[PDB]
């Protein structure tokens, strides 16, 4: 079953706990958010910057990174209406934990810097999903807006993976992944984030 | 207020430079479609310095974007013409100006962000140089992309002005413009978009 459904891929549901933490601090959610977006469209530009010679890749990375950057642009423009001002955020222990468990060999080194992808893509849908039935109405229209997007995201990113990789080792890296994020969300953590666990 | 390209300008794109871009073609395309990506990647690391910086952020994500489609652009136009993908390296002048930026804020980035306007001026007045020389498609695609230089061109110039400094801003000019100069008239091995003379 080539790239299964948002829940059946991930490990688990956002917790109860995080949603109630996020509900008291939309505000740093935000800002997280915002950081968040810049991130994955830098992210994309560094894939294109290492993987230079794969052509695929890089036509789908420079399109990406304008999506993202247009979500960057969509949070700035929010907060600009809600009165939000910009401070630090520094990051979240999320996206580096999985990118820990990315090999150091080309060309598998790839295959798995992908996969992490889909699944940082998955749980932004998953998670933005079970927000937005307790945010206000433009908030949530706009989280509805952003999940649809991270569906084709999720499904880019491991089209991309078997574009570069065997069914079975991505089959692998998958398990390994999933177990590993499971972890990342449903532990303990310090600090809220988008992508934190459960303070 | 903000002048005229060839008036901010230290001199003409020399005539050597123009016949050796013209006897490789493909080397110029190549290393075309790695400035406008460098030019998107140069924003998006201005947004993460400046993070703060409202105005900042939300022009460059939008020049970041734009600059992608140029990327993309190029790309497209790289396979119609049987371009291969390979690896040119980064040409000396980018990295010649940005030695003359000072350390210490907020000064730091008025003078990166005058470094910046140089860089789109003198894009724009050496496609310009170009056009008339090159076949239709390539001409005609040169000529859309002076509008956009010239434009980027003046939002630097005056993204520097929110940020100083009238005198300030006069002296960076003053200085980077001779700088900029010598990385155009000084002889240089290689054959790049912002290549000195041959020999
Ligand atoms: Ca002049
Ligand atoms: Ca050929
Ligand atoms: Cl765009
Ligand atoms: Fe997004
Ligand atoms: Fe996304
Ligand atoms: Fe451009
Ligand atoms: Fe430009
Ligand atoms: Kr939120
Ligand atoms: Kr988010
Ligand atoms: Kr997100
Ligand atoms: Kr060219
Ligand atoms: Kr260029």
């Amino acid at each position: 079953s080539l790239i299964p459904e948002i829940d059946a891929f991930l490990g688990c549901p956002t917790p109860d706990a995080w949603i109630e933490a996020a509900l008291a601090d939309q505000e740093t959610l935000l800002i997280d958010h915002k950081n968040c977006e810049f991130k994955a469209a830098s992210t994309a530009l560094s894939l294109i910057a290492k993987y230079n010679t794969h052509l695929d890749l890089i036509n789908m990375m420079s399109r990406l990174a304008r999506e993202e950057l247009v979500h960057h642009e969509q949070v700035l423009r929010l907060m600009k209406r809600r009165g939000v001002p910009l401070r630090p955020v520094s990051a979240g222990r999320y996206a580096s934990g999985l990118r820990r468990l990315v090999r150091a060999h080309e060309p598998v080194k790839l295959v798995d810097t992908l996969v992490v992808g889909a699944f940082i893509e998955a749980r932004s849908c998953e998670r933005f999903a079970a927000l937005v039935p307790h945010l206000d109405e433009e908030l949530g229209r706009f989280y509805h807006g952003l999940l649809k997007s991270e569906a084709r995201h999720y499904q880019g990113y491991l089209k991309l993976a078997h574009n570069y990789g065997d069914e079975a080792d991505i089959a692998r890296r998958v398990e390994l992944v999933r177990a590993a994020e499971m972890e990342l969300i449903q532990s303990p953590d310090q600090e809220l984030r988008f992508h934190s666990g459960i303070p």
